[PDB]
């Protein structure tokens, strides 16, 4: 409140530049006119410079503060289920009883995928990394709704918003059964939204399978908790396609990728490589791999975070759930006991300690994961999965504001006109 | 040479910043630490924002210049082939004789298509758009050719890109293929890129298919004249999924689904909805549909474009081309002589002057095509398909550059912290 | 010797040997080489079992895979008790494996199975069906 006014630019002759207040976080400069100015910065990564305006998430990395539309992710994680914080984020408030059964009446209602769809599944090798599966068949869904592809027509994205709400968790599920060989589960009405994802999950023909109310509130609350993260990476992308007319489906699909883009761009033995170095010197039972591995340290394998400074307050109540998971799948994780001496390991060493590397929510999510029976090549495939409604709420914040194109400039540094001259004769 | 020495900025004290020099057109305001202050800008769209360095494509709009590594675009149109010029812009300079036949055989050796991944056209419907079917496939192929994905890794880098230049043709060919019912060609080393192309798009089993070489040249040089187009929507989102690590196959896939955009992001009638009005008002064989249809201007349809100002500098050569194409295909274009009246309409009627809607390289492109014998749907397939040379060049570009991850900030304007009550139960 | 016959012989004329008891004639060899050739292309039903199996699979758990599946197809000549059966079942089997190993080489790597050709020798033309692709003609080094 001491400039939230104005502003001045300096180069040959001042120029006069508003400040924007927001209601948290950092004012920002109004430098939209600049360019016509003639005027023009250089921020590569975009670190200094805000994208948008945005009413969704509100991140205050070294406080660990993390809202969605202004609640705290904490009371949203153990107090609210899955539908509803996608009601919230969608829509900006949390929902009447009639406002709830309306939404989850039409999420139910669009949760079978074509069956032509499912026949593309087949096309891909069973050796598929499911989450390359998952990108390739989230990239194929505009070709079978061609019908919700209008960005530019607000009933479209709506078809388009509830559609890969409604779809996600039963093509990933498909991703999972395909991998393992096993046949394809339906999505139930008269389950929840993470029990019905459990039983697509694991369930098969030939018994009853049982939806444990405690693993079923944990994945609830997986995905409560990876449902948005402000504008990280793979926001930006969404956003970024999102602005260039991209349909809904392909903008998702970019997300995806783009989420599980540093499991795949570590090194094909990145946080891999001493993954394999368990075998020679495993003559000490912890230290042998996944704690002499990280030479180059990860937040991928749940130990820090760019974002949060001390501590992720996702990793609160997930890791309140795990020791209740861990404390119900009994005899069965107690072997996964190294889960509490990588933790004890990420609190006491001298490095972690310097370097921060502080175990954040994947660190606990993946321990329920890996003790829920689910396979690591999963994991991203159900964040993606959850991440997709705050990939559709901002896609659909970025429509409202009038989908600025974008439209960047650069820094030209390479030749300047020349002559071509055919050095070739082939 | 004025301020190439610095700059400030004052909100209360001073501030000063460097202001780095291009080598061609403007230079800019360095911001890069600002945000190590607090301090940032607002500049939705990126329009006054400067997102990188680049020395690839440098384009003056109001003078209509475009130019590829320093070669206007005319000379390498002119005088070049696809393949050269696919080795200038991912390379900086024009090949040795021995350079280009080195990229040539490469290229050459790995355009065949994984025969699991022609399985998978099989599972699209035949009726779908082929740009969505591309779409698709493109989004796929890092679930195959798992082999390059690591982003970091320079030879995986280099062999994706590869596999995307030599494959692309192939895939788009297959498409259209696909779409009429009939059979997919394979690729032929003796045929130039353009004549592969062209031989795998109408090449039938009941007889040899001789590739006329006006029609060829003609294609050769409708991929020259696409090939790059700097820092648009569709390439910064090329740039912006690669920041995030995102596989160089679902990079690609994303600057596809950007640019079409445009396309099914108009209405479902958009440019569509006056296609429809050329059977009640027919009474003028002009005026009545595509040339009283756009009430909603376009450049999709050959008319303007926000980079230029007066003219497309790769409209002059696909003219040329036009003609010769026209003065070629004989009786089978004459009644396509509506170009020359289109053309006529969109430089004497007033309200293509006052809206600056002059004929751009897709008007000319899209004559040529439409002689050729290919439907209307392929255009922006063969467009994207040209582009994604550029598309590679940028992406390593960015990853040259230390792959500096787009991290955004946003004007944060929602709701303060308020505690969660919810008021449902299901 | 087994010496003699990898340097003066060549594969046919040794299976000609192994499955007769002497060399053979140029009339018999001539004829037992005609009907090697007639019969190497697998009925293409077979071929649909090829993508029933994984890419990522072992060529040789393949292999085994589609022989063993051979009697479900060929089911004209399984009496072992009757000569003429043993003869054609023998000349299917010499005339076809050639054909199905290149076939899992081939899935095994994602290229197109490549038909038998008449004109070539066994070894050029088993050559021919592991290396060869529609991109251009294949020439056999001798």
């Amino acid at each position: 409140a001491d400039t939230k006014a104005k502003l001045t630019l300096d180069g040959d002759t001042a120029v006069e530049l508003d400040v924007l207040k927001g209601t948290l976080g950092q004012d920002v400069i109004d430098i939209r006119t600049l360019g016509s100015k003639g005027v023009f910065t250089f921020d590569p990564g975009f670190t200094s410079t805000a994208s948008c305006e945005s009413k969704i998430t509100f991140i205050d990395g070294d406080e660990g503060i993390l809202l969605h539309r202004g609640f705290p992710i904490d009371q949203l994680a153990t107090d609210s289920n899955y539908l509803e914080v996608c009601y919230i984020l969608l829509n900006g408030e949390k929902p009447t009883q009639e406002q709830y059964d309306e939404f989850k009446t039409t999420v139910t209602r669009h949760t079978m995928i074509h069956e032509q769809i499912t026949r593309l599944f087949h096309a891909f090798r069973r050796d598929s990394h499911p989450m390359a599966v998952m990108c390739g068949i989230t990239g194929a869904l505009a070709a079978f709704y061609h019908d919700s592809l209008d960005v530019n027509n607000p009933r479209h994205r709506e078809i388009a918003a509830f559609r890969l709400l409604s779809k996600m968790p039963t093509m990933a599920a498909m991703c999972y059964k395909y991998s393992i060989g096993q046949p394809f589960v339906y999505p139930r009405n008269d389950l929840s939204y993470a029990g019905n994802f459990l039983n697509m999950m694991f369930s098969t023909p030939c018994e009853p399978y049982e939806v444990n109310p405690i693993l079923e509130r944990a994945m609830d609350r997986i995905l409560i908790l990876h449902a948005d993260h402000e504008q990280n990476a793979s926001t930006s992308t969404v956003r970024t396609a999102g602005s260039s007319g991209a349909n809904p489906f392909a903008c998702i699909a970019a997300g995806i990728a783009s989420l599980w883009g540093p499991a795949h761009g570590g090194a094909n033995e990145a946080a891999l490589k001493m993954l394999e170095e368990i075998s020679s010197v495993k003559h000490i039972p912890e230290f042998v791999r996944r704690a002499k591995d990280k030479n180059d340290s990860f937040r991928l394998m749940g130990f820090g975070h760019r974002v949060y400074k001390n501590y992720d307050p996702r990793a609160t109540v997930m890791r309140e759930t795990c020791h209740e998971v861990l404390k119900e799948l009994g005899t069965k994780d107690d072997l996964l006991e190294v889960a509490m001496e990588l933790e004890n390991i990420a609190l006491n060493d001298p490095y972690f300690i310097e370097k921060k590397l502080y175990p954040n929510v994947d660190f606990y999510s993946g321990i329920i994961l890996k003790a829920m029976g689910i396979p690591s090549s999963m994991f991203t495939v159900i964040f993606a999965m959850a991440r997709t409604v705050g990939w559709i709420a901002h896609w659909s914040e970025m429509h409202s504001d009038g989908m600025k194109i974008a439209r960047p400039r650069q820094l030209y540094t390479g030749y300047e006109k020349r002559d071509f001259k055919s050095d070739i004769k082939r």
